[PDB]
RNA sequence: CUAAGAAAUUCACGGCGGGCUUGAUGUCCGCGUCUACCUGGUUCACUGCCGUAUAGGCAG
């Protein structure tokens, strides 16, 4: 649905951009056994072929049921009351 | 416009016969190498996934 958020360009000391930033995008999910939910979306906005690089930042739109129905068990929570949600984003008409 | 501008060294050939280098010797004696660290950077193609032509069932 609409409820997609992007964070701004902050350096993260937990994720090295060396060998796994274009490999592990949906690998920790259970979509390879497919016992529960099966909806996941994979996208790549960034097609830039200059020199020895294709794709380096994260913007990958998943489904609508996965954040709402599959997350009845704690798997992505804990980071609830960190910041206040601001003005909402629109779904792009072009 | 250059101490400018020029240029054939060439032919031939037996180095070779012989030989005792020896004898002797104490290297010793002492010694604290230490402290720390993500190879989470691209560090050979190991027998059981239906056909280069853009075409086909990956509970790895």
């Amino acid at each position: 649905m609409d409820h997609y958020l992007d964070i701004r360009l902050r350096p993260d000391p937990e994720f090295p951009p060396a060998q796994l930033m274009s490999v592990l995008f949906g690998k920790l999910h259970q979509a390879l056994v497919a016992q529960g939910g099966d909806r996941i979306g994979v996208s790549f906005p960034d097609l830039d072929e200059s020199r020895s690089r294709l794709g380096e930042r994260l913007r990958i739109h998943a489904s609508a049921d996965d954040l709402r129905a599959l997350l009845a068990r704690p798997w992505l929570e804990g980071l609830r009351d960190h910041l206040q949600f601001g003005e909402p984003a629109v779904v792009p008409h072009p």
